[PDB]
């Protein structure tokens, strides 16, 4: 069978480690497995244009790996120009880049998966470094230092301890729950979350979660604000001008789900304003950021509050091994004619929901 | 009586938050409580040299308070020309600048007490913070952002999770503990830690922690390393480049307890050559830094690994209010001749030691 497997090149970066296993350089760490097992490992990082390399395979590709970081786009047109299409894997955590909807339509017996769970311990961990980084002021701080500079007074005017905050998560899943997990030894005032199901009774009690109905309720009390929720009609352009001003005056805000869940230029006039300390995360709309984008400059008046890095918090080398690992297991399910894939990995069965 | 009050000089710093008490513009916030009471407060950041301020008022002054972010050195000097002398407040948590060694040898009835506890969850929070930072490479990402740019594998190829690695505490006193606590949820593969005395048994139990009995087995097992001991002569040096080149290779060091611990000198060398991935704290060695200080401008060889700050962990606002509601409370003690102060706070009552 024809596999084509599409990451960016990693160039240099790929030489450095061998445990970065997801760049067209390492091939996730697979090419000989795959070759070991008779099949052809088509590897590219092509995959705009009509002449994309990635194109020129559709036609009679078997199988098609992807990532969230270099998102080969399964568009209406690629899904039916894909002859021999039987499986679409992605290589990580995220499937907004395949047109899901369409494939269902089609009847083709195309199952879709991806590798659950890989990714939630890292995502959830970039939160809470992202809190602290906010709170306790630590973006200037260092900058201090590598500036020469010595001014505590400068930074502790505006830094303190996430002890004695109320910290709520817009979503409640695998990452916000996490992150509820990792907070509790740091004795907040109080663990809220908002979401459209209710924690188990074992699981909420186990971090002393109480749940607010409405989202208003949630930041209006909530000195730290997280945003781990997936994105759909209810939260597309949901923290806008309107909602932060809800939001209590000075609050930290975090998002490590998607960009477009905010609205850029209103989240960053909140920032300029006061109305948030801080804005922190890796997501970004449009992704990649272009170098205007307003979220690269917004500070606080402070000229502080910004945590912001670009989306890598779900490729640490870690969460790529597990990535690396997931993959070969869907593919081996695959190979095998087991599909004994597990059940969370499943986005669509041939075809089907 | 006369209240000698040291505290760094916040400038426009003060005006933009009032609640930064710990300077000399806003006085810890006791300013009108002390004349409501009849005492004269002399508040001054200048402590160094004969002439300062601080000189000119300790031959009639009845209480000096110090705080260890502007330590005002109170050496055998200074005590024997401090006629009055009867308490030395540390308005926070550390007393190395106060030399206890000659009050409490010669019999002085002079009393040392210090807000015992208000320091701890600051500390233990930047520990985290920095492990964090240091493991998922936080700050070359962010450079990228602020610098215009976007080049993912750049940081992926130097960024781990915190889950799955091997972390030590060198020292498990109240900040090392409170590290340990806060990392359980975290999932480390283990907690270690080495101390001159063991954690009780229900204390190891409760964070999964296991003693190592020396030094050089801890830093060989651990991915991370974080130091949380106080400086004496089992400690000073002890970060040097022996025990470096002992240390698991690329592993993380934190050290925000004390600058000395490290041989500056010899933790750069083990950045840049790779024993290290990365180094952070907010603790020096002089302090405050000199702009030439090795650990300013050392790197890893990816141009990262380098997460300190300014010695500021400590002094957080909350902490802050912490340390001057625990000032108010010291002094209302010895002003009303209870001194019921807590049995925590202190260091030395009238000279002497007391028991723990």
């Amino acid at each position: 069978m024809k596999i084509v497997l599409v990451l960016y090149d990693a160039g240099k970066h790929a030489a450095d480690e061998e445990k970065l296993y997801g760049c067209t350089e390492n091939k996730l760490g697979i090419a000989n497995w795959l070759k070991d097992q008779g099949h052809e490992l088509i590897t590219t990082s092509d995959k705009e244009g009509g002449n994309s390399v990635l194109d020129q395979h559709i036609p009679d590709a078997d199988i098609i790996i992807t990532t969230p970081f270099h998102p080969a786009y399964i568009t209406k047109e690629r899904i039916d120009k894909a002859k021999k299409l039987k499986l679409v894997v992605v290589a990580g955590v995220g499937s907004d880049h395949i047109d899901l909807d369409y494939i269902n339509q089609t009847g083709k017996k195309i199952s879709v998966l991806e590798v659950t769970g890989s990714n939630t311990v890292s995502v959830a961990e970039h939160v809470l470094m992202t809190m602290l980084v906010l709170v306790r002021n630590f973006v200037p701080a260092h900058e201090q230092i590598i500036n020469h500079d010595w001014e505590v007074a400068a930074i502790a005017k505006d830094a303190y301890d996430i002890e004695g905050k109320t910290i709520a998560t817009i979503g409640a899943g695998r990452i916000g729950y996490r992150v509820l997990e990792r907070l509790v030894p740091f004795n907040p005032k109080e663990l809220l979350y908002y979401d459209y199901q209710a924690l188990p009774k074992d699981a909420e009690e186990k971090v002393g979660a109480r749940r607010v109905e409405n989202i208003e309720e949630l930041v209006a009390q909530a000195d730290i604000v997280t945003i781990n929720a997936p994105l759909h009609a209810g939260t597309k352009g949901l923290i806008n001008k309107e909602l932060l001003s809800k939001f209590k005056k000075g609050a930290w805000l975090v998002n490590t789900a998607r960009g477009a869940i905010c609205v850029a230029e209103d989240v960053a006039a909140a920032l300029e304003s006061g109305q948030l300390r801080g804005y922190g995360g890796d997501v970004w709309f449009p992704q990649p950021a272009p170098k205007d984008h307003p979220w690269r400059d917004m500070r606080n008046k402070y000229g502080a509050g910004n945590a912001m890095t670009p989306h890598y918090s779900g490729t640490t080398l870690d969460a790529q091994t597990r990535y690396a690992e997931g993959t070969k297991n869907i593919l081996e399910s695959f190979f095998t004619g087991k599909f004994d894939y597990r059940p969370q990995d499943i986005i669509l069965l041939n075809g089907e929901y």
